[PDB]
């Protein structure tokens, strides 16, 4: 079984409420840069990387009202930059590698947005993905958008709306085979070319599509949110699952009921895959290894912690006694940020909340230590890929591929090189760029 | 007088409700490659042009509920590119171009948009513009989004809205010094970082701003539209107007009354720019230019007058007797297309739409002529340079870079190259990159 490797990126200094920007080799305050992401752009495709992923955030660290002034000082949430510019400037730097972008079911107006990717899918040829979220900071962001807040379960209830109406975009507006371009003859057959409607209860859309087919017809779709209603969600629409890390035992059996969730909604069991967030500290020694840890650890001060959570969950932990169960505690944010932690108490989120954030614990040893966590992971959880988190830019996706990738290469997990040009192609092993027939996107196409 | 060029371009085969497509050099079927724009960017910042401009739209050719088979057997209205993505791709394969890029104030929110814009002017180090457009094709536009029409004047209400908010997300949310990035101190200032707040007639935010402020602060703004209301718009917040052609007189009255426009508003006459759309066909001889240009009119088909007409004003000319005069007819949408045949009648221009759409006929003729008909019209109507428009790509834009530009050059009209680094040095003269104090956007900084 052939791995497949993404690199986790954010276009902010800091990622996953953390803040490691003062680490001396830390180079991502240089975000707003394109040399920045050329840089890493480069780094990933020389490397034969399948993609480089692109969270997004659109609210900010409230607390109780008021964004402490920690925030600024820390760097810890803002300022960012739109991860659809980034991703479209990185087409022109690169002809492999994939581009994958979180967007926002919650802030994104489908007609535009369907647009939008189907230019990025175009211009790429096939290179683009989607990373499906209904907006973890959505308490702030609708304030800053002007709308009333949406429940937790109702944004994925309208998560699906909105998938309806891109799927009639992308799929049922223009047929593959719509456009001519003969100088002597058509541009276009108008038969393949159709006026779609749409009636749902968030959105409503009546006429022409602008954008026609695009390589994949569909952004290779990510999905990310491990909630019970956003399993359900990724189990319907996802295709690549994103999901944090976890012990082997916890994560087998996430893996285990999203596979069925999927088979629930009639496609095949491995038509889904399943890919987990990791990140490592890597070096010649064990002993060194652990070194090099702490001096990550040493940078980031315990003071961002309180703010750091209220970004994802709106809870403000200095507010209730330490001993408090977080089973106790209910979000319309991030919930899954709430459920991990059940059993333990406020005061057990809050000692070392700072150090890992919503991220993962790493993997920290030798090239060979780390290489064997990796197999072991994607055996005992079978799991079908990583996205590589790392702890300080660009030295963590460095050292994993110039020191681990090698050691998986020869052991046949990870392949040498770009086998297809279309990110589908590449993750599904599709032979073709377009969703597969038991996707619900593929039931809109003009039969 | 040093005049500013752009090249007017968008993201779609055919432009302007023409559709020439069809003659044997054309290559914007290709639009939807990059390398059609990588080819067309090089051309231009090789020649040293100010900037490229992407137009917009988001509506089609409705002909009365439907769109007519025409629009797609000849390309007319569509498909198309976002104009955001191709600006970012040429960002990345360009150092000094500007990138004009069209965009909607009836469609777009204003905080994604903002947050898009200034991620742009970051990435670009500052060469990226703004045309502000409330939408020509509003009607069918508002049926793809699902929201209820606008009508014509309350779309420049809703535009001032949008306007004063973005200003306060660019110009008042992040203070231009509010990152220190200092590993041993603060990455910014918690001071220099505020909460913004707007409550208008169409648009509401309250928090913090997503991006920091940005090499230029604002996008350059430009302008386009030309109706009355338009021109009070432009008038305050626009910094480089765009105009469609006219004769001399009539394009000088327009200049005008947007230059009183803007000293109503508080700003110096000089310091909006107007800048005119100009065409041509340029040849060695006049007589091998007029049979250049008839040999693009014979590629054009008159069958998409209908359908392009509708496409910009929702009127179908073939439904009126000929005799029925235009003075009687009115719109919400392009009203602009519907005032410039003011004394003429349906049939009149039902007859010779399909040739240049919402343009003017190019001018036709030597690059000596090209250049002097430039000349007298800048000087004629007080303008401030000029968007090339192209009847054919990229042989139009090779035509004028390689035969017309080094005459004005020599003239000194044109400078030789690129002067500054940001686009507002480059077209408002400033001494750094940000908007003029006597702009309103510079009202809302902090
Ligand atoms: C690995 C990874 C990465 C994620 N990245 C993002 C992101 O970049 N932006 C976001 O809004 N929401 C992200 N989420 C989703 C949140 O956890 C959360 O889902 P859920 O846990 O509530 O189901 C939604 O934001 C809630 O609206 C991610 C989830 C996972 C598992
Ligand atoms: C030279 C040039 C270019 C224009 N380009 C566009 C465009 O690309 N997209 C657009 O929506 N509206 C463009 N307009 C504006 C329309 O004429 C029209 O303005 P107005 O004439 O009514 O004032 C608005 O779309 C009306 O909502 C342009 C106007 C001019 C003068
Ligand atoms: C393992 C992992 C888990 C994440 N969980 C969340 C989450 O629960 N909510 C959220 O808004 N973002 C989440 N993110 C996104 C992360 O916070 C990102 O840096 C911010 O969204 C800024 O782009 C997660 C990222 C990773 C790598
Ligand atoms: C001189 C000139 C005038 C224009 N007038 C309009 C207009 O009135 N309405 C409109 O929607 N677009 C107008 N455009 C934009 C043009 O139709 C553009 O090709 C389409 O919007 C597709 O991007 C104009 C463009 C030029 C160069």
């Amino acid at each position: 079984k052939q791995l497949r490797f993404g690199l986790f990126e954010n276009a902010q200094t800091n990622d996953s409420g953390t803040a490691t920007w003062r680490h001396p080799d830390n180079q991502r305050h240089l975000f707003d840069t394109l040399d920045y992401w050329r840089n890493i752009a480069q780094i990933c495709e020389d490397a034969g990387l399948d993609f480089v992923f692109l969270a997004d955030a659109w609210g900010w660290a409230d607390v109780n009202g008021e964004r402490p002034d920690i925030c600024d000082v820390e760097g810890l949430d803002l300022p960012r930059l739109d991860p659809a510019i980034v991703a479209a400037a990185l087409i022109a730097s690169t002809t492999k590698l994939g581009l994958v972008m979180t967007g926002s079911t919650l802030l994104e107006q489908p007609y535009s947005f369907a647009r939008r990717m189907a230019s990025l899918d175009h211009l790429s040829k096939g290179r683009i993905g989607w990373n499906v979220v209904t907006t973890g900071t959505a308490e702030t962001a609708s304030a800053a958008f002007g709308v009333p807040m949406v429940a937790h379960d109702d944004r994925y209830d309208m998560a699906d709306d909105f998938m309806e109406l891109v799927y009639k975009l992308w799929e049922g507006a223009w047929e593959p085979d719509a456009l001519e371009r003969d100088k002597q003859g058509r541009y276009a057959d108008p038969a393949k070319v159709h006026r779609i409607d749409h009636e749902g209860p968030y959105f409503r859309s009546n006429g022409y599509g602008n954008t026609s087919y695009s390589p994949q017809g569909t952004p290779v779709l990510f999905q990310a949110g491990s909630s019970e209603r956003g399993r359900q969600f990724g189990g319907r629409h996802g295709e690549c699952i994103f999901l944090g890390g976890a012990p082997i035992p916890k994560l087998a059996e996430q893996v285990r009921a999203i596979r069925a969730e999927a088979v629930a909604e009639g496609r095949a069991a491995d038509s889904i895959k399943l890919m987990a967030a990791f990140s490592c500290v890597i070096a010649p020694t064990h002993e060194e290894a652990v070194q090099k840890y702490q001096e990550v650890l040493d940078s980031q001060t315990p003071e961002v912690a309180v703010a750091s959570y209220a970004w994802f969950t709106g809870l403000d932990l200095s507010s209730y006694d330490p001993s408090t169960p977080m089973s106790e505690l209910h979000t319309e944010l991030s919930q899954t940020q709430v459920a991990r932690f059940a059993g333990l108490t406020v005061g057990d989120v809050l000692a070392d909340w700072h150090a890992h954030g919503v991220r993962t614990k790493p993997v920290v040893g030798t090239p060979e230590e780390v290489a064997d966590a990796i197999v072991e992971l994607a055996e005992g959880a079978d799991l079908d890929g990583f996205l590589l988190t790392p702890v300080i830019q660009p030295g963590s996706t460095i050292d994993f591929i110039e020191h681990v990738l090698p050691i998986l290469r020869e052991r046949g997990v990870a392949a040498s090189g770009y086998d297809a040009p279309t990110l589908r192609e590449r993750l599904l092993g599709t032979e073709t760029p377009v969703l597969r027939e038991d996707h619900p996107g593929a039931g809109y196409r003009a039969q």
